[PDB]
């Protein structure tokens, strides 16, 4: 036997026969990532041949002090005396499951949605010992968390939990990264590969490198120091992450929409720093690779998913993207693509004014302070909410994660959210790429920062020069039109004197 | 619950929903058919949909009181308290399964081989309490005894039987009435039918009609008298025999080798009957028509299976008589195929063979071939005839009898009526080609000419000796072989037109 | 360099690059079979990795003592300095080819027909000092022979000739047995395969077999004896020729139009023993496995060259098939058909009548006695001629071949004929299978024989019987129907009767 409690999901092998490289067993693959738990899934032979496989296995396994899983069968397994079995949603009831194979086995259940949470946990204890959360990536990450969340609520504490459908090393990171409770105490525990170590021509190594990603403890996404901190940030610090992106002229490319083509164009190169808005396929890996390149991700524009998420990986591969939903939240459509592009990457920053910053959170003033800050640590990054104050949570946790452990209690309540104001400035609302705008400049300040840099203060550091140069533009204009220009003019002037004693906005704390 | 002891396996019907006619339900099909024992087959959908479908099911049934069997899902049949489960020979082990669902619950095993039920009966009771033998039709009934036997053989007394393959309302009878064990002791308990009542545009009716097949309990396959004659053939009969073919002169025709073609034409219209040498399918269903027709089956001939099948099921259609002559039994591995596979088109009234072919259709001297020729002549239900010094002929009909279970009351293949026609050595008769080919034309020309009061047996017994008959005088009048087969023709054609049985040469003995 | 006359052309290796198994080399193959001539054909790559293939194996062949030789091209070889060239019948001219390489250069020429010949030979030596004949098999022997005559007609001693193009174990002695000249002088040079060690998983292997084959010297096709045998047939001889096929009831498989179906049925269980007409290809194999069974073979017949082809293979594979062909030479259809089948195996005996047996000799009295000696030697077999006397030659050799020593001068003119008669029964030629079943009796006494037994004069015992009991029927007859039956009459009691002295023929020397 193994007591349920002994049964370890750090790297869990769900098998697909069909699919093993020739001169190769199955034994031949279990036995090489067994020395770096398992299911077994036989969808399709004979249920002799398939108790002919599990017995060879399930010795192979003992041998390893593993315990060994089956699938869709409550009838092998029993006959085979294995030490759980897994079933899907359309398989069979867990009463009549648990009635059969009684206590004493470990069942594991594939939940998607919550409202299977909460079923699950109108069962208690004893039926259902661990779940296989939905199917990532084929709802993602996003959809991963309002599990682990109904879990909590429901303080479901028996049933573990394991990540599945689609992990890879280029993925297994950010999944294990982001996909913690809201409340930070639940993690994920365990991860689920098949087609990884199953179809590998060395599955010795695969499974050495999926154990480096699964127990190591530091997701680095991007090359600027994630620290916490804590202390408002100083007229001397905004001075040098300005002096910082100047002397190092970030190359900012720019996917977005046709409005904010120009405009955004400018105050890039205003803020001293060229731009490139380029939507082509083929070029955004060598972009990317350029020195202090940086990602503008402006969504509704013309560009197809499948450049964006080309994108979108190609700068994580090397380590700073700014992303910008806008809507994001109106219609149908909007929705989509963006929760779409938002399983494809990791990114630095998501900006949106209080509209998207709530349909983000998940659905007035004190709200959105409690939903910027979500949303910064919902998706791991520093968000930033446009407003009539500018509020900046900052929810990276230090590129930590852990196993089931979740991060040591850090909520969605207690992260690092500030206010950045220099009250009514409606003439702001009343110019086109506004916060598309507030994007390409947050992104300049990101971009110049060296690996010692501190990626916080370098968004606080944009939202201030932007919220200062608009309260000038505001000022020495007489309309609309004119606003853009001395607002780029603000901006242009802001920099090069590099002053900030001198900038309007107050810097408070949420 | 049931008790093994309380299953009726008369009428079986085996699902498969992929195959409902549109505006129908299942339950709407198995509710007709429950108007006996029922199993649930699902190798396709989701264990879930399965349960459920499988729950608004077995309610049904036990309103009719019919219990529920599933397959291959051992889990789902315990999960829904079934009343049965039914594996294969490549689903769980049978032991394996009696250790989870434990005692009290039936267990089907899908049998085709004699291995099989070895291992089945060194389980003994309470193990396997039923089997569903092979695949009838896509092996055959052939290899149905070759496992109701192996079972005898084995007193596996516990384990019931059903057919299941290929079963269908123009081939049901024949099955019920040929699968029964070699000893007449234990036949089959039921049939398994599949698309014929499911995929049905009235299974309320065609519920009935299989009842009517399965219990009724007489296959009247041919429309002459099947009676088991036990006194030998008389002169006066053999010669009534002869009047009667002569009267109605029958068409004979001939699917035959290339050989035999000319030969048995003659052979044919010499006795007193048109001969068709037609391998012809958009006709057979036409010459079976006419009303005396009968057909002459030998093997090895050009005509592809498809048409012999064709034209073996034209005649059954409409209970006209087949002679087969199977040419080498195991002549060569090509043979064995076709005429195992032709022996299960249809339902013969006379097999003829040599001692070889007759000692290939028996499954592998002189008393030997007594007793073989009994056997080829019960395993197919037919009139058997093995040539030789002696021509042995058994009758293996049992007037059409069949029932369920019970077998046949007990009259084996060892107590049918066997006799036997010698005229002494005639070895000459073998050195003429199409003799055997020849001995059949005489056969069908005989069985022919019989009318509904006729009887088969003693038409089959006429031929024989007629045959023989013309063999003594041929020999006595020739010089060679060229001239023995002109006197064989001739003689055929005297003595019939002359029908005095008085005079000729041959005696007949019993077994 | 080499000498013309260093070039043993035993077995012939040319390449066909495109059609090597996988895991290796073409240098890989080309080395194993030269460790048990080479030329190549390269019709398709680049004419510079034709030209490193080349002198890469050039030094691989001459590390052996053997020569290169090259195909299509005559830029090639002289720039690579190679020992010949081949040229195809549509490639460069003769002359010219010469004018450029040269004399010292051995060249190849593919000859199919004889005008080509004529041609070969209208150029003197030097030119042409070798060719590959025609494409046997995809023409045939009979066509090699047409050629290997040409030459001899055309005295051209100074070419030299290879077989080509169809060449197997499964084949290659009956090429070699029956590709000699008709004065027996001149036999084929050499063999050459292609798909045969280039194709194959193991070269050393193959080549070995083929060399097995090749300079061997015995073709024994059929186990009956084949010794040439001078003294006529005796008494005491044709008295146990039956003896023997009594004692051993040979099962002759009759394939045959369906006139003689029943007739030669008869014919053949008169003569004692077992008869099939089967034409079912399933069954050729488990037939000609059977203790003593022999192929009768008919010409016209329903059945498909598929099937034919499928027998007359059946038996040979297992050592002795007697061949009627009718007519084969009186439709454009059947003279195919025929010649088809004669390239299929190597045939015991031909039986046919006066126009068919001018027909295969390639078109009076004497006549008749030249041209049963050919057709009896071309095909390597007892013939036999039907007429008012029946002509029996012996071409069989003993099974002998040799490579271009030919056979030791034993021509198409002095084999071992002779002569069957007992005057005039025109009413022979008024029965319908008549020679058809000359061939049933001439099959039922080679069937019989045993091992020691001897294949000549188990024909001509059988063409004795024949028209033995054939004056016999004719005297106690009316007409043809009678005829008939008095003849199968005659040879039932001839035959167990088995007193020879008796038998009206009279035996002659042609
Ligand atoms: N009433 C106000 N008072 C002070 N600043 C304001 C303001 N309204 C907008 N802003 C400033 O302008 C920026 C973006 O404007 P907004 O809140 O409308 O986002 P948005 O996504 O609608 C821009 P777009 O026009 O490209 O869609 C902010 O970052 C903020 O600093
Ligand atoms: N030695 C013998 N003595 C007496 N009768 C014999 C005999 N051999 C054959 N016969 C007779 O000839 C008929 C068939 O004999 P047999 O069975 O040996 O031929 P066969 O089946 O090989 C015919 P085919 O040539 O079509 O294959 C019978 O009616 C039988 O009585
Ligand atoms: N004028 C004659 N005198 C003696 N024998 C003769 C004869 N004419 C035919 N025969 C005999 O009959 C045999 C075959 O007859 P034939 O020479 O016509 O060959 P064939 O191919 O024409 C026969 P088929 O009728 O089957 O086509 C010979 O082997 C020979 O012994
Ligand atoms: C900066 C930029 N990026 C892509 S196009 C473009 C405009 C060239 O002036
Ligand atoms: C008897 C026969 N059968 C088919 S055709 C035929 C020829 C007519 O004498
Ligand atoms: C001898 C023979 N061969 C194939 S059929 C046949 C005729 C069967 O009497
Ligand atoms: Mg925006
Ligand atoms: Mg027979
Ligand atoms: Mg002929």
């Amino acid at each position: 036997k193994f007591s349920k409690e002994q049964f370890d999901y750090s790297l869990y092998l769900v098998t697909d026969s069909g699919m093993i490289p020739e001169g190769k067993t199955l034994y031949g693959q279990v036995e090489a990532g067994l020395q770096n738990l398992v299911q077994i899934r036989e969808k399709d032979a004979d249920t002799k041949f398939f108790i002919e496989e599990a017995l060879q296995i399930k010795e192979l396994c003992h041998a390893h002090n593993v315990p060994l899983i089956i699938n869709d069968r409550i009838d092998v397994a029993m006959a085979i005396g294995a030490d759980g079995i897994h079933v899907g949603q359309d398989d069979m009831p867990i009463p009549m499951i648990r009635k059969l194979v009684g206590p004493d086995m470990v069942i594991g259940w594939s939940v998607g949605f919550p409202e299977e949470v909460d079923e699950l946990s109108k069962m208690g204890p004893d039926m259902v010992d661990y779940i296989g959360v939905g199917t990532l990536f084929p709802m993602g990450t996003a959809g991963a968390i309002r599990v682990l969340d109904a879990l909590e609520r429901n303080n479901a504490h028996w049933c573990r939990t394991v990540g599945i459908g689609g992990l890879h090393p280029d993925n297994i990171e950010r999944v294990l990264y982001q996909c913690v409770s809201s409340n930070g105490k639940r993690s994920l525990d365990g991860i689920c590969v098949v087609s990884d170590i199953i179809a590998s021509l060395d599955a010795a190594k695969s499974t050495k490198i999926l154990r480096g990603l699964i127990d190591k403890t530091d997701y680095k996404f991007v090359n600027i120091g994630l620290s916490t901190k804590n202390s408002l940030t100083t007229t001397d610090e905004i001075q040098s992450i300005i002096s910082n992106t100047l002397k190092a002229r970030p190359l900012v490319q720019h996917i977005t929409n046709k409005v904010h083509q120009n405009f955004g164009a400018n105050v890039t190169l205003a803020l001293g720093s060229s731009p490139i808005m380029s939507e082509i396929q083929s070029e955004v890996n060598d972009l990317a690779a350029i020195p202090h390149a940086t990602l503008l991700l402006n969504t509704g524009s013309v560009a197809p998913p499948e450049m964006l998420k080309a994108a979108i990986r190609a700068y994580n591969d090397v380590k700073p993207i700014v992303f910008d939903p806008v809507g994001y939240s109106a219609t149908e459509t909007r929705l989509l693509l963006n929760n779409k592009l938002l399983t494809f990457g990791q990114f630095s920053c998501i900006k949106g004014n209080s509209s998207e910053i709530l349909g983000l959170a998940e659905l007035s003033n004190e709200l959105l302070i409690q939903a910027t800050k979500i949303v910064a640590f919902k998706y791991k990054t520093v968000a930033v909410c446009t407003g009539e104050f500018d509020f900046i949570a900052d929810g990276t946790i230090e590129g930590k994660y852990s196993l089931s452990k979740g991060t040591n209690g850090t909520s969605v309540e207690d992260i690092p959210c500030v206010a950045v104001e220099a009250g009514p400035i409606e003439i702001m609302g009343d110019i086109t790429a506004s916060g598309c705008s507030l994007g390409s400049t947050i992104a300049c300040m990101i971009g110049g920062q060296p690996s010692e840099g501190n990626l916080f203060h370098a968004v606080v550091a944009g939202v201030m020069l932007y919220k200062a140069a608009g309260k000038i533009a505001s000022e020495k204009c007489n309309g609309s039109g004119s606003f853009q220009v001395e607002l780029i003019d603000a901006l242009y002037r802001l920099t090069r004197e590099n002053t900030p004693v001198t900038w309007a906005p107050k810097l408070t704390h949420t």
